[PDB]
């Protein structure tokens, strides 16, 4: 946020004062071309007429501004997150290949089916998020006509013009995230860990940063845990790859120390791996635990474009910058709340959407996120409506022939009373094929 | 079909379709009566005949 002529001197290769622009440029018999201790030549040079003063101006503002605030936004400290130009024809859908055991080598088992495929690749799409904005600013001619009395004015004019863009769109893109983060949450698709006010005392945070620890280091588990993902697909993360996103009164609450060592990170490796907001604006939300490429961000493109009022006698440049974001359903993701989260947060079916003939059968199993020890039952339903198209209570749903309506299989948990408003179900979408 | 829908696929029910083709229709439009036209007047506003 205090960019000055050494960053833009490293960004491009150049040094000091220089000749590009009327380099790529009539022009040329206007300004000297030597790049000498003479700044009232150039200055005249650039001043003589309006013109010249507005080609200059528009080639210097869009131009440098542009490839300098494009090659420093790559490098803030949240530039792990952001990838180059978005791909084409990404088709927005996203494919993971669940991993499963091994079978058994049996020549007898072998030879009766050796065409036979495996299993479906459980696809699905991708959650998206859009932003375009611009921020725009003004240039007097005053401060440009006192900005050639020596080479420092000059680089202190730039360092000046494009400070104020840099640092607003720096703010605003921790906002971004944080925005993201909280339609993530109140999506419900996070893994929820019950904590109990961690700045409340001391036992609290103790008590928390050690269900932090055991956290991690459930996730990170060799052999895969499933229990966690917003759909349960036997995914493995890494040690030194989880991100930790928490509230500043937390952070601060919490010391740098002992923090790391729950990890196996030591401070200066770990910094860099924690982001600090000042607070979630989601009930009770705490901290987030998420895998590094839970998150990602494209740019579909930045330009800035200048315009003058000879009225005035003023220019105005506008900074528009457009890019998408995207957080993945197969990473982890764990929300650690702290507030009267109910017992059931989600209820996950295994196949997803599904296609079956008009005589077939198919399996669906459950996965329910209890934030308690208690186990609970849960109840299949097939909606739709039709003849002899039942699901049992283990899950095997029969499809009987002559159908052609789209059926949508439910699974319900009930955790209320007597009189129970809540309602929590998974759908898994299945279509028939003519037999 | 006049708006694209997400299809099922038989095989894969996480992905969509895709283009593999756009077209454009291009068409010119003429006006037969143009071969009365005269030519033009770059000064003055009015036509006297006598």
């Amino acid at each position: 946020m205090r960019i000055t002529f050494n960053d833009v001197k490293t960004s491009l290769g150049i040094t000091e004062s220089y000749d590009i622009v009327n380099a790529i440029r009539n022009f040329k018999s206007y300004v000297p071309l030597a790049t000498a201790n003479n700044v009232a030549e150039v200055g005249a040079g650039i001043l003589i007429n309006q013109t010249v003063q507005n080609d200059f101006i528009t080639s210097l503002v869009d131009r440098i501004g542009l490839v300098v605030i494009r090659q420093v936004s790559l490098n803030n400290p949240l530039k792990k997150f952001k990838k180059g130009q978005i791909p084409l024809g990404r088709t927005i859908e996203e494919i993971y290949t669940d991993i499963t055991k091994e079978k058994q080598y049996d020549a007898e088992e072998a030879e009766q089916k050796v065409f036979e495929r495996e299993m479906p690749n459980v696809k699905t799409l991708f959650h998206e998020r859009n932003r375009q904005g611009f921020y725009h600013q003004t240039i007097q001619d005053d401060s440009l006509k006192t900005a050639f009395v020596s080479w420092g004015n000059f680089e202190s004019f730039v360092s000046s013009i494009i400070n104020a863009i840099y640092n607003s769109a720096e703010v605003d893109e921790y906002e971004y995230m944080k925005l993201l983060v909280d339609n993530y949450y109140s999506k419900g698709l996070f893994t929820t860990v019950k904590i109990d006010e961690p700045t409340s005392s001391t036992g609290a945070l103790t008590e928390f940063v050690k269900k932090m620890r055991a956290t991690a280091r459930k996730l990170t588990l060799p052999q895969g845990s499933r229990d966690w993902n917003s759909m349960a697909v036997r995914t493995r993360s890494y040690m030194e790859d989880l991100h930790l996103i928490i509230d500043a009164d937390l952070e601060a609450e919490l010391d740098v120390d002992v923090l790391a060592k729950a990890f196996n990170m030591n401070r200066t490796d770990f910094l860099g791996n924690v982001t600090v907001i000042d607070g979630f604006a989601s009930t009770g939300l705490e901290a987030v635990l998420v895998d590094k490429d839970w998150f990602m961000v494209y740019d579909n493109l930045h330009k800035m474009e200048t315009v003058r009022n000879p009225r005035g006698l003023y220019w105005n440049y506008y900074y528009h910058v457009w890019q998408t974001l995207s957080v993945s359903r197969f990473a982890n993701a764990v929300a650690f709340v702290s507030g009267d989260v109910p017992a059931v947060t989600q209820v996950i079916v295994s196949p997803n959407i599904a296609a079956v003939k008009q005589g077939g059968q198919q399996q669906f199993t459950a996965y329910v996120r209890a934030t308690n020890a208690k186990d609970h039952k849960v109840v299949w339903s097939v909606e739709g409506g039709s003849t002899g198209t039942a699901i049992t209570g283990d899950g095997l749903l029969s499809v009987s022939g002559n159908e052609d309506n789209q059926l949508t299989v439910k699974a319900t948990v009930d955790i209320g009373t007597e009189d129970k408003p809540k309602l929590v179900v998974g759908e898994a979408v299945v279509s028939i094929r003519p037999n």
